[PDB]
């Protein structure tokens, strides 16, 4: 069994979480295969999108136009390449769910993009965390991953 973590990180918060989550998973399951796919790196290095051969979890930080933007400023910015990757071929049917990263000071817009992705593609929001996330978030997401990939505890 292989764990696939598809993410984007613009200021490093989600990148940090994915790194620490992977370290935690390997500490608990030394032989586990964990694949990280950074969408930003695929785009910048001018690599094409592809179809996943393995079920995966999406990690999506929240960036919205805000201000006096159309539809209460709830238009996604900067992260749309993640949506494109999921919308590619049959990737949506391969997505186990989305995990949102955000800032509680954004009140009702806290992790809104994850819910938008969930509503569009039909997979659930598995969890949300604030900024880099805490140990409690690491452990929770690790548990969800163990359940979803049927990993022995
Ligand atoms: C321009 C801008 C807009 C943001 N809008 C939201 C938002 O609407 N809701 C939210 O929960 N967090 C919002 N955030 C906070 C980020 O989602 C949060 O800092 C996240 O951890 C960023 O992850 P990253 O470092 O991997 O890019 C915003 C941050 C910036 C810089």
């Amino acid at each position: 069994t292989k764990v696939s973590l598809v993410y984007i990180s613009l200021s490093g918060n989600t990148e940090s979480f994915v790194r620490r989550l992977t370290d935690y998973l390997l500490e608990q399951h030394p032989s586990l295969e964990v694949e990280k796919i950074h969408i930003k790196d695929l785009v910048k290095e001018r690599q094409p999108f592809f179809e996943m051969d393995n079920p995966f979890i999406a990690f999506l930080p929240t960036y919205l136009e805000g201000g006096n933007g159309v539809d209460n400023g709830d238009v996604e910015i900067l992260t749309t390449d993640v949506g494109d990757f999921i919308a590619y071929g049959q990737n949506a049917s391969k997505c186990l769910g989305v995990i949102g990263s955000g800032n509680r000071n954004f009140n009702n817009q806290y992790c809104l993009t994850a819910k938008q992705y969930s509503e569009r593609f039909g997979f659930p929001v598995l969890a949300d965390f604030e900024m880099r996330g805490m140990l409690g978030d690491i452990k929770k997401v690790a548990g969800i991953i163990e359940e979803l990939y049927h990993i022995e505890k």
